[PDB]
Protein backbone atom coordinates (compact mmCIF):
# COMPACT_ATOMS: atom_id res chain seq x y z
CA UNK A 1 0.00 0.00 0.00
CA UNK A 2 0.94 3.76 -0.13
CA UNK A 3 3.44 5.23 2.15
CA UNK A 4 1.65 7.52 4.96
CA UNK A 5 2.16 11.44 4.87
CA UNK A 6 2.21 14.20 7.55
CA UNK A 7 1.86 17.94 6.76
CA UNK A 8 5.31 19.04 8.08
CA UNK A 9 3.63 22.39 10.02
CA UNK A 10 0.04 22.71 11.96
CA UNK A 11 -0.10 19.35 12.26
CA UNK A 12 -1.88 18.51 15.24
CA UNK A 13 -3.82 21.89 15.40
CA UNK A 14 -6.84 20.34 14.76
CA UNK A 15 -5.94 17.00 17.54
CA UNK A 16 -5.94 19.96 20.28
CA UNK A 17 -8.56 22.17 19.39
CA UNK A 18 -11.96 21.57 21.08
CA UNK A 19 -14.03 18.50 19.14
CA UNK A 20 -16.57 21.70 18.51
CA UNK A 21 -14.40 23.21 15.95
CA UNK A 22 -13.82 20.95 13.66
CA UNK A 23 -16.92 18.53 14.12
CA UNK A 24 -18.47 20.01 11.98
CA UNK A 25 -21.74 17.89 11.35
CA UNK A 26 -22.89 18.68 14.83
CA UNK A 27 -22.99 22.43 14.16
CA UNK A 28 -25.77 24.76 14.62
CA UNK A 29 -26.17 27.35 12.24
CA UNK A 30 -27.25 30.27 13.65
CA UNK A 31 -30.19 31.90 11.21
CA UNK A 32 -30.72 35.46 10.85
CA UNK A 33 -33.31 37.36 9.22
CA UNK A 34 -33.91 36.73 5.30
CA UNK A 35 -35.75 39.96 4.65
CA UNK A 36 -32.93 41.40 5.71
CA UNK A 37 -31.67 41.09 2.08
CA UNK A 38 -32.69 42.27 -0.64
CA UNK A 39 -31.33 40.96 -4.01
CA UNK A 40 -30.00 43.13 -6.46
CA UNK A 41 -28.82 41.40 -9.49
CA UNK A 42 -27.11 37.76 -10.29
CA UNK A 43 -23.70 37.32 -10.48
CA UNK A 44 -22.77 33.93 -11.28
CA UNK A 45 -24.06 30.05 -11.35
CA UNK A 46 -21.50 28.09 -10.16
CA UNK A 47 -21.91 24.12 -9.51
CA UNK A 48 -22.84 24.23 -6.13
CA UNK A 49 -24.41 27.99 -5.75
CA UNK A 50 -25.75 31.30 -7.12
CA UNK A 51 -24.34 34.14 -6.48
CA UNK A 52 -26.02 37.49 -6.28
CA UNK A 53 -24.86 40.88 -5.77
CA UNK A 54 -27.83 42.45 -2.57
CA UNK A 55 -28.82 44.68 -0.30
CA UNK A 56 -28.52 45.11 3.49
CA UNK A 57 -31.57 47.17 3.62
CA UNK A 58 -30.51 47.88 7.97
CA UNK A 59 -27.56 49.51 6.96
CA UNK A 60 -28.30 49.95 3.31
CA UNK A 61 -25.18 48.96 2.12
CA UNK A 62 -23.93 46.62 -0.57
CA UNK A 63 -23.39 42.60 0.58
CA UNK A 64 -22.98 39.28 -1.23
CA UNK A 65 -25.32 36.23 -1.22
CA UNK A 66 -24.53 32.98 -2.23
CA UNK A 67 -27.65 30.56 -2.39
CA UNK A 68 -26.60 27.20 -1.82
CA UNK A 69 -27.65 24.06 -3.96
CA UNK A 70 -28.90 21.34 -2.36
CA UNK A 71 -25.81 19.13 -1.16
CA UNK A 72 -25.81 16.80 1.87
CA UNK A 73 -25.62 18.56 4.87
CA UNK A 74 -22.25 17.60 5.81
CA UNK A 75 -20.88 19.87 3.00
CA UNK A 76 -23.45 22.83 3.67
CA UNK A 77 -22.57 22.75 7.39
CA UNK A 78 -18.59 22.23 6.76
CA UNK A 79 -18.47 25.64 4.43
CA UNK A 80 -20.46 27.41 7.30
CA UNK A 81 -18.42 25.92 10.14
CA UNK A 82 -15.23 26.60 8.27
CA UNK A 83 -15.86 30.32 7.27
CA UNK A 84 -16.99 30.62 11.11
CA UNK A 85 -13.63 29.27 12.49
CA UNK A 86 -11.85 31.85 9.89
CA UNK A 87 -13.69 35.00 10.30
CA UNK A 88 -11.74 38.08 10.88
CA UNK A 89 -8.47 36.42 9.46
CA UNK A 90 -6.49 38.37 7.58
CA UNK A 91 -8.21 38.23 3.55
CA UNK A 92 -10.55 35.91 4.54
CA UNK A 93 -13.92 36.76 2.85
CA UNK A 94 -16.38 37.89 5.93
CA UNK A 95 -19.52 35.72 6.60
CA UNK A 96 -21.90 38.18 7.52
CA UNK A 97 -24.88 36.48 8.16
CA UNK A 98 -26.60 33.25 7.53
CA UNK A 99 -30.49 32.97 6.07
CA UNK A 100 -33.23 30.66 5.14
CA UNK A 101 -34.26 31.57 1.37
CA UNK A 102 -37.75 30.71 1.22
CA UNK A 103 -37.57 29.81 -2.73
CA UNK A 104 -34.49 27.67 -2.48
CA UNK A 105 -35.23 26.11 1.35
CA UNK A 106 -31.52 25.99 1.15
CA UNK A 107 -28.74 27.93 3.34
CA UNK A 108 -28.45 31.31 1.71
CA UNK A 109 -24.95 32.99 2.64
CA UNK A 110 -24.35 36.84 3.03
CA UNK A 111 -20.50 38.18 2.72
CA UNK A 112 -19.32 41.44 2.69
CA UNK A 113 -19.19 43.02 -0.89
CA UNK A 114 -15.63 43.01 -2.72
CA UNK A 115 -15.65 45.79 -5.94
CA UNK A 116 -13.56 43.08 -7.59
CA UNK A 117 -12.19 43.47 -11.71
CA UNK A 118 -12.53 40.32 -13.04
CA UNK A 119 -9.16 38.15 -13.34
CA UNK A 120 -9.20 38.24 -17.08
CA UNK A 121 -8.42 41.81 -17.15
CA UNK A 122 -7.00 42.41 -13.66
CA UNK A 123 -4.14 39.90 -15.15
CA UNK A 124 -3.64 41.73 -17.84
CA UNK A 125 -2.61 44.70 -16.57
CA UNK A 126 -0.82 44.02 -13.28
CA UNK A 127 2.59 45.01 -12.84
CA UNK A 128 5.90 43.04 -11.42
CA UNK A 129 5.29 45.35 -8.06
CA UNK A 130 1.32 44.08 -7.93
CA UNK A 131 2.08 40.32 -8.31
CA UNK A 132 4.58 40.02 -5.59
CA UNK A 133 2.03 42.55 -3.70
CA UNK A 134 -1.40 40.37 -3.63
CA UNK A 135 0.73 37.16 -4.02
CA UNK A 136 1.80 38.38 -0.02
CA UNK A 137 -1.91 39.03 0.42
CA UNK A 138 -2.70 35.79 -0.71
CA UNK A 139 -0.17 34.13 1.17
CA UNK A 140 -1.26 35.75 4.37
CA UNK A 141 -4.37 34.19 3.74
CA UNK A 142 -3.41 30.57 3.59
CA UNK A 143 -1.27 30.39 6.34
CA UNK A 144 -4.06 32.05 8.78
CA UNK A 145 -6.00 28.92 7.46
CA UNK A 146 -3.50 26.26 7.36
CA UNK A 147 -2.30 27.50 10.98
CA UNK A 148 -6.16 27.13 11.82
CA UNK A 149 -6.40 23.55 10.61
CA UNK A 150 -7.74 24.28 7.44
CA UNK A 151 -6.92 23.61 3.67
CA UNK A 152 -8.86 25.63 1.02
CA UNK A 153 -8.32 23.26 -1.85
CA UNK A 154 -9.65 25.27 -4.28
CA UNK A 155 -6.98 28.23 -4.85
CA UNK A 156 -7.43 29.82 -8.49
CA UNK A 157 -8.18 33.36 -9.72
CA UNK A 158 -11.57 32.79 -9.48
CA UNK A 159 -11.63 32.62 -6.13
CA UNK A 160 -8.93 35.12 -4.99
CA UNK A 161 -11.44 38.61 -5.13
CA UNK A 162 -9.80 42.02 -5.66
CA UNK A 163 -10.44 45.27 -5.13
CA UNK A 164 -7.40 47.18 -7.51
CA UNK A 165 -8.50 50.36 -6.31
CA UNK A 166 -8.59 49.79 -2.76
CA UNK A 167 -5.71 47.12 -3.17
CA UNK A 168 -7.56 44.96 -1.11
CA UNK A 169 -7.80 40.42 -1.31
CA UNK A 170 -10.29 38.71 -0.58
CA UNK A 171 -10.11 34.71 -0.42
CA UNK A 172 -13.72 32.91 -1.04
CA UNK A 173 -15.35 30.07 -2.32
CA UNK A 174 -14.86 27.77 0.51
CA UNK A 175 -17.07 24.99 -0.33
CA UNK A 176 -14.40 22.46 -0.82
CA UNK A 177 -12.17 23.46 2.45
CA UNK A 178 -11.49 21.04 4.97
CA UNK A 179 -10.38 20.10 8.01
CA UNK A 180 -6.68 18.65 8.45
CA UNK A 181 -6.90 15.48 10.62
CA UNK A 182 -3.17 13.67 10.53
CA UNK A 183 -3.62 10.12 8.70
CA UNK A 184 -6.90 11.15 7.32
CA UNK A 185 -7.38 10.62 3.55
CA UNK A 186 -9.65 13.13 1.55
CA UNK A 187 -11.24 13.14 -1.58
CA UNK A 188 -8.30 13.99 -4.57
CA UNK A 189 -11.93 15.30 -7.03
CA UNK A 190 -11.29 18.90 -5.69
CA UNK A 191 -9.96 21.98 -7.10
CA UNK A 192 -10.10 22.68 -10.73
CA UNK A 193 -8.09 21.35 -13.33
CA UNK A 194 -5.77 23.36 -13.82
CA UNK A 195 -4.49 24.21 -10.61
CA UNK A 196 -5.34 20.66 -9.31
CA UNK A 197 -1.64 18.73 -7.45
CA UNK A 198 0.44 16.15 -8.92
CA UNK A 199 -1.37 14.85 -5.44
CA UNK A 200 -4.75 14.50 -6.45
CA UNK A 201 -3.51 13.44 -10.42
CA UNK A 202 -1.92 10.36 -8.93
CA UNK A 203 -4.41 9.71 -6.83
CA UNK A 204 -2.79 9.88 -3.37
CA UNK A 205 -5.12 10.62 -0.94
CA UNK A 206 -3.37 11.49 2.17
CA UNK A 207 -2.58 15.11 1.34
CA UNK A 208 -2.54 18.27 3.12
CA UNK A 209 -2.53 22.06 3.33
CA UNK A 210 1.08 22.15 0.59
CA UNK A 211 -1.87 21.79 -1.89
CA UNK A 212 -2.61 24.99 -1.86
CA UNK A 213 0.80 25.67 -2.49
CA UNK A 214 0.92 24.20 -5.68
CA UNK A 215 -2.46 25.77 -6.72
CA UNK A 216 -0.64 28.78 -5.92
CA UNK A 217 2.79 28.20 -7.73
CA UNK A 218 0.15 27.37 -10.93
CA UNK A 219 -1.26 31.16 -10.43
CA UNK A 220 2.23 32.69 -9.78
CA UNK A 221 3.16 30.91 -13.02
CA UNK A 222 0.45 32.03 -15.21
CA UNK A 223 0.78 35.65 -13.69
CA UNK A 224 4.76 36.28 -14.07
CA UNK A 225 5.03 34.64 -17.09
CA UNK A 226 1.68 35.82 -19.03
CA UNK A 227 0.01 32.64 -19.12
CA UNK A 228 -3.23 31.98 -18.28
CA UNK A 229 -3.75 28.93 -17.38
CA UNK A 230 0.47 27.79 -17.35
CA UNK A 231 -0.14 24.13 -17.23
CA UNK A 232 -3.58 23.72 -19.75
CA UNK A 233 -4.73 19.93 -19.56
CA UNK A 234 -7.48 19.08 -21.66
CA UNK A 235 -8.25 16.39 -18.91
CA UNK A 236 -7.00 15.12 -15.72
CA UNK A 237 -4.30 12.75 -17.38
CA UNK A 238 -2.88 15.03 -20.03
CA UNK A 239 -2.65 17.79 -17.21
CA UNK A 240 -0.45 15.51 -15.55
CA UNK A 241 1.25 15.15 -18.78
CA UNK A 242 1.94 18.80 -19.27
CA UNK A 243 2.81 19.28 -15.58
CA UNK A 244 5.71 16.30 -16.54
CA UNK A 245 6.85 18.05 -19.65
CA UNK A 246 7.80 20.64 -17.37
CA UNK A 247 9.11 18.82 -14.52
CA UNK A 248 10.41 16.09 -16.16
CA UNK A 249 9.48 12.22 -16.08
CA UNK A 250 12.34 11.28 -13.89
CA UNK A 251 11.11 13.28 -10.46
CA UNK A 252 7.52 12.54 -11.02
CA UNK A 253 9.07 8.25 -10.76
CA UNK A 254 10.38 9.20 -7.53
CA UNK A 255 7.46 11.24 -6.64
CA UNK A 256 5.28 7.95 -7.08
CA UNK A 257 8.11 5.46 -5.88
CA UNK A 258 8.66 7.82 -2.54
CA UNK A 259 4.97 7.19 -1.67
CA UNK A 260 5.12 3.91 -2.79
CA UNK A 261 2.39 4.84 -5.64
CA UNK A 262 1.39 3.28 -8.80
CA UNK A 263 0.45 5.56 -12.01
CA UNK A 264 -2.82 4.80 -13.84
CA UNK A 265 -1.46 2.51 -16.35
CA UNK A 266 -3.34 4.79 -18.77
CA UNK A 267 -0.19 6.45 -18.19
CA UNK A 268 1.74 3.86 -20.35
CA UNK A 269 0.88 5.53 -23.95
CA UNK A 270 0.79 8.97 -22.92
CA UNK A 271 3.61 9.78 -20.56
CA UNK A 272 6.44 9.70 -22.23
CA UNK A 273 10.25 10.56 -21.27
CA UNK A 274 10.78 14.39 -20.46
CA UNK A 275 13.81 16.12 -19.00
CA UNK A 276 13.31 18.73 -16.19
CA UNK A 277 13.43 22.35 -18.26
CA UNK A 278 14.58 25.52 -16.78
CA UNK A 279 12.18 28.09 -16.28
CA UNK A 280 14.21 30.39 -18.21
CA UNK A 281 12.27 28.97 -21.14
CA UNK A 282 9.43 30.70 -20.54
CA UNK A 283 10.39 33.71 -20.44
CA UNK A 284 9.94 36.01 -23.52
CA UNK A 285 9.98 39.97 -24.33
CA UNK A 286 6.14 40.49 -23.31
CA UNK A 287 6.70 38.45 -19.59
CA UNK A 288 10.55 39.61 -18.97
CA UNK A 289 9.34 42.52 -16.91
CA UNK A 290 7.77 40.59 -14.59
CA UNK A 291 10.44 37.59 -14.16
CA UNK A 292 13.65 38.14 -12.01
CA UNK A 293 15.63 35.65 -10.54
CA UNK A 294 13.58 35.92 -7.29
CA UNK A 295 10.43 35.18 -8.76
CA UNK A 296 11.78 32.15 -10.36
CA UNK A 297 13.28 30.87 -7.64
CA UNK A 298 9.94 30.76 -5.72
CA UNK A 299 8.06 29.45 -8.68
CA UNK A 300 10.47 26.70 -8.65
CA UNK A 301 9.83 26.51 -4.77
CA UNK A 302 6.22 25.82 -4.75
CA UNK A 303 6.11 23.78 -8.04
CA UNK A 304 7.14 20.42 -6.58
CA UNK A 305 5.71 17.08 -6.95
CA UNK A 306 6.79 16.13 -3.61
CA UNK A 307 3.53 17.81 -1.53
CA UNK A 308 6.28 17.59 1.36
CA UNK A 309 9.00 19.65 -0.48
CA UNK A 310 7.00 22.78 -1.37
CA UNK A 311 7.49 26.02 0.58
CA UNK A 312 4.69 26.42 3.50
CA UNK A 313 2.81 29.61 3.20
CA UNK A 314 4.86 30.92 6.42
CA UNK A 315 7.95 29.90 4.43
CA UNK A 316 6.88 31.31 1.21
CA UNK A 317 6.31 34.67 3.15
CA UNK A 318 9.72 35.05 3.75
CA UNK A 319 11.34 34.18 0.87
CA UNK A 320 13.26 37.27 -1.06
CA UNK A 321 10.76 38.05 -3.94
CA UNK A 322 8.87 39.83 -1.30
CA UNK A 323 11.89 42.10 0.11
CA UNK A 324 10.49 44.64 -2.71
CA UNK A 325 6.73 44.78 -1.19
CA UNK A 326 6.05 47.44 1.54
CA UNK A 327 4.82 46.26 4.68
CA UNK A 328 2.46 47.91 6.78
C1 LIG B 1 -18.72 37.10 -6.73
O1 LIG B 1 -18.36 38.15 -5.85
C2 LIG B 1 -18.23 37.80 -4.50
C3 LIG B 1 -18.27 36.47 -4.10
C4 LIG B 1 -18.15 36.19 -2.74
C5 LIG B 1 -18.15 34.78 -2.21
C6 LIG B 1 -18.24 33.71 -2.99
C7 LIG B 1 -18.15 32.39 -2.28
O2 LIG B 1 -17.70 32.36 -1.09
O3 LIG B 1 -18.45 31.34 -2.90
C8 LIG B 1 -17.98 37.19 -1.81
C9 LIG B 1 -17.93 38.52 -2.21
C10 LIG B 1 -18.07 38.80 -3.56
O4 LIG B 1 -18.02 40.14 -3.96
Amino acid sequence: GPVPSRARVYTDVNTHRPREYWDYESHVVEWGNQDDYQLVRKLGRGKYSEVFEAINITNNEKVVVKILKPVKKKKIKREIKILENLRGGPNIITLADIVKDPVSRTPALVFEHVNNTDFKQLYQTLTDYDIRFYMYEILKALDYCHSMGIMHRDVKPHNVMIDHEHRKLRLIDWGLAEFYHPGQEYNVRVASRYFKGPELLVDYQMYDYSLDMWSLGCMLASMIFRKEPFFHGHDNYDQLVRIAKVLGTEDLYDYIDKYNIELDPRFNDILGRHSRKRWERFVHSENQHLVSPEALDFLDKLLRYDHQSRLTAREAMEHPYFYTVVKD
